[PDB]
């Protein structure tokens, strides 16, 4: 099977580009399992709700980080590892890169703390490829106003999230493809068409 993750803000066309990529796989042999984090199983989605619902009790950062990883542990067991087991391609909206970006970059938790949970929860399992939908934050912020606890975050939070994805990509370039989601969809999908050979390769 193949484990592909998609990262970036929702105003970035992630969803429509995921559908584009899923169509290209299904018109070939390929089983596609679409999924998203936090969530993807009934229990993971209950955890999602705790994470996204605003509250008058401020959630501790260590709490947010641990809930993200709890949902991930359930999701890996309920959905991701089985998919991969039967040779499917998983197209997962957000994964541990998002933890580095939102909880590490956004919240300022130490990368070491995130890296330690990543190893505990996932073992050696990492995405085979990660698509970063990169977008200047003003566009991201406009699109969020036009459209939860994260949507309501400030400018400096979102700047940290964007640049953390870009740093993560730069450190392990064989695992990432950065896409300029400020381009019109046609040129973004052209870019996806260009990755498909490699993706089918893996
Ligand atoms: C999967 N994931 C994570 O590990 N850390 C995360 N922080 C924020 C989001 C998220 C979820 C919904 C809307 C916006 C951001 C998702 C995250
Ligand atoms: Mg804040």
């Amino acid at each position: 099977g193949l484990f592909v993750t998609l990262e970036g803000p929702e105003g970035a066309g992630k969803s429509t580009n995921r559908d584009y990529l899923a169509e290209r796989l299904r018109e070939r042999g390929i089983e596609v399992q679409l999924t998203r984090e936090p969530g993807g199983t009934p229990l993971a989605e209950r955890i999602r709700e705790l994470l996204l619902a605003p509250s008058d009790e401020p959630m501790a950062a260590d709490t947010e980080l641990l809930l993200m990883f709890a949902a991930r542990a359930q999701h890996l067991a309920g959905v991701i590892r089985p998919a991969l087991a039967r040779g499917a391609v998983v197209l997962c909206d957000r994964f541990t890169d998002a933890t580095y970006a939102y909880q590490g970059g956004g919240r300022g938790l130490p990368e070491a703390r995130i890296a330690a949970l990543e190893s505990f929860v996932q073992g050696d399992l990492r995405p085979d490829l990660t698509l970063v939908f990169d977008l200047p934050v003003e566009i991201g912020l406009a699109r969020a106003a036009a459209r939860d606890r994260f949507e309501q975050e400030d400018r400096r939070f979102f700047e940290a999230v964007r640049q953390t994805y870009l740093q993560r990509a730069a450190q392990a370039p064989e695992r990432y493809q950065v896409l300029d989601a400020g381009l019109p969809l046609a040129e973004v999908q052209a870019g996806l068409d260009r990755l498909l050979p490699n993706l089918l390769e893996r």
